[PDB]
């Protein structure tokens, strides 16, 4: 008797505790059903997959520089001096069933985690989901993005490898040791001595399995709690105002679709872990200071820092008996990037002057300057990311390496400006398109007027029509407009039988009539709620 | 203008978010001010200190069996093959400034964590805090205790040492291989091979710094949330009923005293880490299968399992072509111990019939059978612990080793019975003493009657006095009774000046009558609330 068991367990729960009111509040909480609001959920799910795979990896990984001859199963690396970290990473890859798959899906989950954090940041920045409220949420999210970047940096550096060890030698050692006043001191504190210090990988292992992931988990908890109790903002729409949340309740629809999205995201990650090879450490021999490859790139999230290193024009300063290497330039650049990213909402509010409590998002077109600035920043980030890849770009796409380097150098001041101007004008022209649609109706097929040979597009007004043909122009309301009769009630009722065969006419008529009635009911409910709110 | 800054920050917080009602609820939450309710806080604080010191330790610890010659500073161990784990533990002890202190305070915090968990378990069990509302809390707390025990095991097993290594060899390896159908398979899965498998310490390091601490943190969060929302139970008292919490609010008093208690617990643990030497691994050479020591004990929280191993009388069964060693006996014993501990509240309610919502604690005297059973269990646990220590007990206290082993064997069935009987009768006699006080008043000095030579103790009634000398007996209300006029309004007004010199008589009188007024005001307020609840 499952129903009896469920009722008895509910009574027991509500007797031991009294969670009825709180649980009802959680279930009734309404969440907007916009697709762009699942971008953060992508990052959350990738983080969960990262945790689950990381536990499995920690069950088999041994962090240490203690030198060992492989004497394992991978023949091409046998009798070669390697660290225990590399040896156990190879053991995971080869001598543990499914270990290669687990580490590959872990690395793919890391890449998706970074990418989805970046896409979520784009969404919130361009839709203005940070101003007045949620500004602290944006701040902690920026901290979270930085932590994710460095977490992946320590992760793919964890198995002592030629590629990743070269990346460590470049960034962690050179940049740290070039910093003027305390650079060498920070280097020695971090590495326990010179660069190959015997504690680097154990320290990174601690940082990467417990310390940084613990902070990421705490900040994700704060992030999700803030989103939960500072009700999710929504785009302007029919019944959507600054003092309501139009969407679907947590229990029936939102919960099921979020769980299904989690399932699909982990399916994509597993499929990629299987079919796409990520970080073949067996190909990448053990780290040796004397050995190196030509690629020498970090993961795509640190690729912009690496590209900054490559592009910056070798400017070094030599004060009285001292040196200020080019590493400090990139270090200060990263510091500025992170400071600006963290402090943007406060910078934006100081500049514009808007401290009003904003709960309705604004379409990126409706804010030309901010969308222009975001496009400029994304252009700079892409420029740096491809500058880091200039080696392979030059190799495959036949362009001289010096040409790629100088293309990056010139573009990082030219391309951001070009993209800013183009994005600003593009946003304003999207606004102009919205206004033309508002004042003339949607466009359709052309008709030749009866008496004379006039051609008229035969528009379709979106609002009340004046006594004569032309309609009364509507006022923009911050919400998307239908620019194709395609997406309106025009040519959208195919025979509802099947792909191969029809259904009985009675069933088809019943189905289509019921669907039309449901559409009428939904639109009327939205219209009446909107009228009640604004009247 | 700190006041203005605080006001502006509060307004900004209440504008961005709306935490006014929730924060007021948290601040106004009332917590009973009984000392025994700080026992769980002791464990929580020791856990926090454990986290803080463990992060520092992981910054310097390298888990690996990779063999290395020390070549450090510690002269007595130079050129000796040791695992990198032992080498880095020695590096923490000697090479790192304050590393010895950090690891010692970490181990002392582990011992205090186990001890305070045990004391808190005793408190709740004997006071009946596990009844209907909080059996789930009891269950998760039992899981927490088990996790704490095993994490301490893995923690003092992390630095591969002679003592910890032989303890691992005995408990983990032997008792795992002993298990009949899957013992050897479990051993091979855990160690990745034979006992000295080269993944054991990395696996334990992961389990100990990330996995088990994560589960313990989640369970402590659930525990504290349950205590917070299922308002803390309280002992019977003047104004205390099953539907109220008499105590102090969170903000002014409880928060301050809890923070101060955490400070003092940290101070005790730091003082111990300084003055008392805990696990001096340097005296203990690196683990070798051949080297041994006479002591060979685990930490006190696993000493009971070790004592079970020692005492259980070598009963092995040999099915058709197989063996069932004596280790499986102890494995089943531990299983039974944990199962009974976790399932006691449900066992208690099945036995007694209590399905009532209990919010008033029971005095251990007021619940004899449960008090007797708890005393019996504590006696068994102490017998097992001292049986594990029987080696050192025999060495120092001159008792034959065989004599101690057989004392343990006989007493593990005799001492529990003796302690059960004694505790049951002791509880009933405490009840009898309480009723004697209720019916005769508190006892005082003797007086010789005027006409004849009778001697009367000159009692002091605690309630209304009959028309004649003898008082009207009061009804027992589950609250402690004052058996000394010491603790009542008698002999409690020393000169309030100072230790060496007095104060002006006007000041002394003002202070003393102010205190008298305050204490009688408190008594009257409690009395009025008690009368108001029913009257
Ligand atoms: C970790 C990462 C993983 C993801 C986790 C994050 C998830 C966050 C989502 C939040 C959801 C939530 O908390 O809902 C709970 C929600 C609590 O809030 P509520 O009920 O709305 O109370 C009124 C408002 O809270 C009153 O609030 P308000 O609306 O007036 O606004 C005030 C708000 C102001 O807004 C804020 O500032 C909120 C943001 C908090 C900041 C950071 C705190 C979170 C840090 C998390 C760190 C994790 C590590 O302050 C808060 O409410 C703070 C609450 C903090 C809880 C955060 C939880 C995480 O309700 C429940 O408790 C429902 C669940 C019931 C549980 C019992 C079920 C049966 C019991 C069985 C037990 C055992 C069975 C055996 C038999
Ligand atoms: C980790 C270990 C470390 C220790 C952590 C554990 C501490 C737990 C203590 C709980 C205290 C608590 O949650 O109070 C919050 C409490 C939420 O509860 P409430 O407000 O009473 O809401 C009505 C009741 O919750 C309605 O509940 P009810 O009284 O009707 O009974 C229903 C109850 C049923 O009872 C239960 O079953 C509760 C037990 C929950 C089971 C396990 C959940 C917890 C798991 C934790 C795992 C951690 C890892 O269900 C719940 O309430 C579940 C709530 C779950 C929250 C647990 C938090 C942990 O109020 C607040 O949120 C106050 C704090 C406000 C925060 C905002 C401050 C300013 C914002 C600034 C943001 C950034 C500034 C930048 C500018
Ligand atoms: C720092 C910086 C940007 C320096 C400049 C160097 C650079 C990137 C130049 C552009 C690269 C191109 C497009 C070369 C082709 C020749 C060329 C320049 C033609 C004119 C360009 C132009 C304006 C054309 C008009 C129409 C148009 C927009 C055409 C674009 C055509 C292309 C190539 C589109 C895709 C862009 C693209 C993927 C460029 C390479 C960038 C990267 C990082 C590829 C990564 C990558 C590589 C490198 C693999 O080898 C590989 C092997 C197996 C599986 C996967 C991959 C993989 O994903
Ligand atoms: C399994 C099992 C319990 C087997 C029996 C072995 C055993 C514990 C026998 C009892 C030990 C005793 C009390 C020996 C003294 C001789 C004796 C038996 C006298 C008769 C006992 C009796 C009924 C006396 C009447 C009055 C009475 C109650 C006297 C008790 C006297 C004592 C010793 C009280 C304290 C109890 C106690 C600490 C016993 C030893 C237990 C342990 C584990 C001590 C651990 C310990 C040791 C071993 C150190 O060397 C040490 C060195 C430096 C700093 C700290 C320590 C430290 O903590
Ligand atoms: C060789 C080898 C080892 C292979 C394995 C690889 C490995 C190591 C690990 C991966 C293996 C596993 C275990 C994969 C599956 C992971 C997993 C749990 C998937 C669940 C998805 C699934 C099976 C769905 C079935 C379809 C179905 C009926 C769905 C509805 C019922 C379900 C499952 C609902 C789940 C709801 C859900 C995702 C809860 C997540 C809980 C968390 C952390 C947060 C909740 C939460 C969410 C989800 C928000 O979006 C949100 C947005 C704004 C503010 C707050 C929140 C918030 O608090
Ligand atoms: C990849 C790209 C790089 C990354 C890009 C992200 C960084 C943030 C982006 C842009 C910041 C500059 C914005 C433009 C600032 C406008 C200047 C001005 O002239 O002030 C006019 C305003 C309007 O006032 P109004 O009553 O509307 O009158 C209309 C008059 N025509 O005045 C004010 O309130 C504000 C005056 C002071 C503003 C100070 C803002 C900067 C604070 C320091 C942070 C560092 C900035 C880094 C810059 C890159
Ligand atoms: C681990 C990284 C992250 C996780 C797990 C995460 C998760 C989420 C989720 C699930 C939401 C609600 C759904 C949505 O708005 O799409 C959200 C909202 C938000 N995120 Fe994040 N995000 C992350 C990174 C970031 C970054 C880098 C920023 C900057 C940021 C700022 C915000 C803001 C301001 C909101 C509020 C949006 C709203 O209220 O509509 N987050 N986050
Ligand atoms: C929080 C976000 C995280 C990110 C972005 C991340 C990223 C990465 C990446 C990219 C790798 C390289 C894998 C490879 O090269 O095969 C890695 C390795 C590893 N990660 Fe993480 N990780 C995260 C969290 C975790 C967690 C929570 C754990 C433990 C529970 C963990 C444990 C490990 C281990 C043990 C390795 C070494 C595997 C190997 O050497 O192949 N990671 N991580
Ligand atoms: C990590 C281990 C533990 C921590 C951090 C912890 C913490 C706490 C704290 C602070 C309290 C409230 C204060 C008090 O009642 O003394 C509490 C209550 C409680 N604990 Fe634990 N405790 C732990 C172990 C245990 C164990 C081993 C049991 C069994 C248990 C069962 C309970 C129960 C039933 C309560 C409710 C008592 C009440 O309502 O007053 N806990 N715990
Ligand atoms: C939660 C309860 C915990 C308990 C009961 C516990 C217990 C112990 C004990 C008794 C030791 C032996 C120390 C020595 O022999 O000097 C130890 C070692 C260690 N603990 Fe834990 N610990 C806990 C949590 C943690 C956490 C959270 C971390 C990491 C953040 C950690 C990291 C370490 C490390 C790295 C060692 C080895 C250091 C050494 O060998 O000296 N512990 N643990
Ligand atoms: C850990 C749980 C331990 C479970 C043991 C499962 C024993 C399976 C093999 C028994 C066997 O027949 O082997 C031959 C036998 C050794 O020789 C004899 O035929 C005469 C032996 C007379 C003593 C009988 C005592 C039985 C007590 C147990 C039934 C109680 C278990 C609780």
């Amino acid at each position: 008797d499952f129903a009896k068991l469920a009722a008895a367990q509910g009574d027991a729960i509500d007797s031991r505790y009294h969670p009825s009111a709180a649980v009802r509040r959680q279930l009734n909480k309404v969440f907007p059903t916009h697709w762009s609001f699942l971008l953060g959920e992508i990052a959350l799910y990738s983080f969960i997959i990262l945790l689950l795979t990381g536990v499995w990896l920690t069950l088999f990984f041994d962090p240490s520089m203690a030198h060992v001859t492989y004497d394992g199963v991978y023949q091409p690396l046998r009798g070669v001096q390697m660290s225990r970290a590399y040896e156990t990473a190879l053991d995971i890859s080869f001598e543990v069933r499914g270990g290669l798959f687990v580490r590959q899906v872990h690395h793919w989950a890391a890449l998706m985690f970074a990418a989805s954090i970046m896409v979520h940041l784009a969404r919130i920045f361009f839709t203005g989901a940070f101003r007045r409220p949620r500004e602290a949420n944006w701040v902690i999210g920026s901290l979270l993005l930085i932590l994710a970047m460095f977490e992946g940096f320590f992760g793919y550096s964890l198995p002592d490898d030629l590629l990743s060890g070269t990346g460590i030698r470049a960034a962690l050692s050179g940049i740290t040791m070039g910093i003027p006043v305390i650079g060498t001191w920070m280097h020695w504190a971090l590495f326990g001595g010179d660069f190959p210090g015997e504690i680097l990988i154990p320290r990174l292992y601690a940082l990467h399995i417990l310390l940084i992931p613990g902070i990421i988990l705490a900040l994700i908890g704060a992030h999700l709690a803030l989103v939960w109790f500072q009700k999710h903002t929504q785009f302007p729409g029919p019944g959507r105002t600054e003092t309501n949340v139009v969407g679907v309740r947590v229990m029936p629809v939102f919960a099921v679709k979020s769980g299904a999205f989690f399932a699909m995201i982990t399916g994509v990650l597993g499929l990629m872990g299987g079919l796409l090879t990520i970080n073949p450490i067996w190909n990448l021999g053990p780290y040796k200071p004397s050995q190196v490859s030509a690629g020498s790139q970090p993961d795509f999230y640190m690729m912009w820092t690496d590209g900054l290193i490559r592009l910056w024009p070798a400017w070094e300063f030599y004060p009285f008996g001292h040196t200020i290497p080019q590493g400090v330039w990139v270090a200060v650049g990263m510091g500025l990037v992170f400071a600006l990213l963290i402090a943007y909402p406060f910078i934006e509010k100081k500049v514009t002057g808007d401290d009003a409590h904003h709960n309705l998002l604004q379409r990126p077109r409706d804010v030309p300057v901010r969308t222009a600035i975001g496009s400029m920043a994304i252009a700079l980030y892409l420029l740096l990311t491809f500058a880091c890849m200039n080696d392979i770009i030059a190799l495959k796409f036949h362009i001289s390496l010096n040409a790629t380097t100088w293309i990056g150098r010139i573009g990082m001041v030219v391309l951001p400006a070009i993209v800013y101007f183009v994005a600003y004008r593009w946003a304003i022209s999207l606004q102009r398109s919205d206004r033309e649609v508002l004042e003339h109706g949607v466009e359709t097929g052309i008709i030749k007027r009866l008496p004379h040979g006039a051609y008229v597009e035969l528009h379709q007004p979106l609002g009340p029509v004046d006594e004569h043909g032309h309609p009364i122009p509507l006022e923009y309301a911050g919400a998307p407009l239908p620019k194709r009769m395609n997406k309106l009630g025009s040519g959208g009722a195919p025979g509802t039988g099947s792909f191969l065969f029809p259904d009985p006419a009675v069933e088809h008529e019943a189905l289509t009539e019921a669907a039309h009635a449901s559409e009428h009911k939904s639109l009327t409910a939205l219209k009446e709620h909107q009228d009640r709110i604004h009247g």
